[PDB]
């Protein structure tokens, strides 16, 4: 509860696992790695009063997954979009200076609406944190947008910290 | 609605839009693809009389997503066996003889209570249609379970997916 704002090195820092130390919360390493910076987040304010996380990635057309979903179809993939809100919501829990590793553990309504294609600039994640339960969990609901067009939501984010994962 | 199985090379067949032909549903190529087999697929039958689809996935210590999911603790991420059973809606859709290019339009309520380790041996996808809608869109609502080596792990109410003949909606 220190920095407000983390930028791509940052991340590959707590992907490593030196972020917040040994045995406490990792962003996943490229290519699972759906985030390139946090530009806000906070324990206070928000949708809910609980905090807020505001992220960016970058999109290019020689992105991995754009060559794969699909072949003469090139759509990021809803999936990863998910994953990424779930991400946040583990960082946001490790920010706190909760101890364990995270796992998602699932979500409420997930919608899409729209796509994310090759030709596109910039993905914004909008996650307010609505409740954390002190084992260790946050429930939150997200956005996906592109290029300032909301295209997903999620209702009921749910991640939890374990101290212990071989009990799952 | 001839073949009720179908292998590997069947499914990257696929993915290059020669199993459905161009235009129609595809599933996604490696490394986005997260199913090795169909084991049955059936438009009747199953928990809701519209049919199910069972597939697995091989698990080996090498597949690319335990090395950066996450460095030091490698789990399979829950959002990928989320995507299986997406791209077997989708893959449903198609083989039922519907045209269009298939998207996820999301989920009801989902639940990852295990995980799949890289010591694991086979993630089993079991797929229960509940309702196809045939009007201006064409969609399918279905419940899903992942399993490994036998073991329940991940449920999902109301999976839902439609096929676009032209996807500019989005
Ligand atoms: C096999 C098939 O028709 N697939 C199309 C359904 C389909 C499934 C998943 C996604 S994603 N990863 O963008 O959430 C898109 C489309």
């Amino acid at each position: 509860t220190k920095q407000h704002a983390f930028t791509r090195e940052d991340l590959l820092r707590c992907s490593r696992g030196e972020l917040f130390g040994p045995g406490n919360a990792q962003l996943p390493a490229p290519n699972m790695l759906m985030i390139d910076r946090i530009v806000h987040i906070s324990d206070v304010g928000g949708k809910y009063g609980k905090g807020e996380l505001v992220a960016e990635l970058d999109i290019n057309p020689d992105l991995w997954f754009f060559a794969c979903h699909f072949e003469g179809d090139p759509v990021m993939p809803g999936c990863l979009g998910l994953d990424a809100m779930w991400q946040l919501v583990g960082f946001y829990l490790g920010w706190q200076g909760n101890p364990g590793r995270g796992r998602a553990l699932g979500s409420g309504e997930v919608k899409f609406f729209g796509q994310v294609l090759p030709t596109a600039k910039k993905v914004t994640y909008n996650i307010h944190i609505k409740r954390t339960i002190n084992l260790v969990l946050a429930i939150a609901d997200g956005t996906v947008s592109v290029d300032g067009r909301e295209i997903y939501s999620a209702e009921g984010l749910r991640v939890g910290l374990f101290t212990s994962t071989d009990s799952f």
